[PDB]
């Protein structure tokens, strides 16, 4: 995986001198490595809920092991993790939402619709709920709500939910693709820019990982973890996600928005990492 919009992350996070940075979604360690290379005196507390990517990050960040520490914990519990480390506040907070390319291409958890894999989609394999259980057992009306809300399928959510039910029991990513294909007319599939199953897969993933609920709850209080002048930078890839960030930054009384308009990748930043496409970066400062 290649770090998305690393230049803008560094620009807004302002890692310098001996700042302490909380990387809420360390993943394979891409952004963290860039920060450590850019700032020799900084310290990073990196967290993720996926132990498999933390293994990757620990090896990738080897050369900086004395200045970065990794932990398996949800950012919703970052406040107490910091306390157990003797840290009350940090100078920077970074969040890169979504899925790591390794999670997409190498974990065999069915995050992707491109190859046949089990319907798992858990970022934390220790959690109980799987995409398979959700798809095979949730009431049809709830599936419709999820696809409409998290998938943003504003016209076909009910029909996609109906096809999922008609295709039960589902077992692989290809079974889900089949359900979505049967729900969308040929002209609609062709009309779309991204693969037609993209939104439905996203909706199930977000539900399984409580991605929007976690983000909303964390961002409400994130400001309390920042030292004066501290920076919080978030990269979203979902309109509903970006809206939550935008709104949270706006409604905060302790944060001064630094990006009225979302910072987007340059056509070139897109090449250096096609994952950057759909990426919207927002930043704010503790005042
Ligand atoms: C797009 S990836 C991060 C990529 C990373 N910035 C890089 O440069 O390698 C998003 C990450 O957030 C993690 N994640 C998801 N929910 C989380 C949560 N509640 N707390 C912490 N990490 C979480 C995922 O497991 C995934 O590793």
């Amino acid at each position: 995986h290649i770090p998305v919009m690393v230049r803008e992350v560094i620009e807004f996070l302002k890692p310098e001198d001996e700042k302490i940075i909380l990387d809420c979604t360390v993943g394979e360690g891409g952004h963290s490595r860039a920060i450590l290379e850019h700032c020799p005196g900084c310290r990073i507390i990196g967290i993720d809920v996926d132990s498999e990517v933390l293994r990757i990050a620990e090896e990738k960040l080897k050369e900086f092991s004395d200045r970065v520490s990794l932990f398996k914990v949800s950012y919703r519990e970052a406040d107490f993790l910091l306390k157990t480390l003797g840290i009350e506040k940090v100078d920077g907070i970074l969040m890169d939402l979504g899925v790591s390319t390794y999670q997409l291409k190498g974990e065999n958890r069915g995050f992707t619709f491109e190859r046949e894999e089990p319907l798992d989609m858990r970022m934390d394999l220790e959690s109980e709920v799987t995409a398979q259980k959700v798809l095979n057992e949730l009431p049809e009306e709830e599936l419709a709500r999820i696809i409409f809300e998290y998938g943003e399928e504003k016209r076909f959510a009910r029909r996609i939910a109906r096809k999922i039910v008609e295709n039960r029991p589902l077992n692989t990513t290809l079974d889900l693709v089949k359900a979505v294909r049967e729900a969308l007319p040929s002209y609609e599939i062709r009309r779309r820019k991204r693969h037609f199953a993209t939104k439905t897969f996203q909706a199930i993933r977000i539900y399984v990982n409580r991605e929007l609920e976690n983000l909303k709850e964390f961002l409400k209080k994130a400001e309390d973890l920042l030292n004066p002048g501290g920076r919080i930078v978030v990269i979203s890839f979902h309109s509903l996600e970006d809206r939550i960030v935008k709104e949270t930054f706006r409604n905060s009384k302790k944060l001064r928005i630094l990006t009225e308009k979302p910072v987007r990748p340059s056509e070139e930043e897109i090449r250096e990492n096609p994952r950057a496409r759909s990426g919207r970066l927002r930043a704010a400062e503790r005042i």
